[PDB]
């Protein structure tokens, strides 16, 4: 989904 602390984007 949304970007993540660095997993999402």
């Amino acid at each position: 989904p949304f970007c993540n602390a660095f997993t999402g984007c």
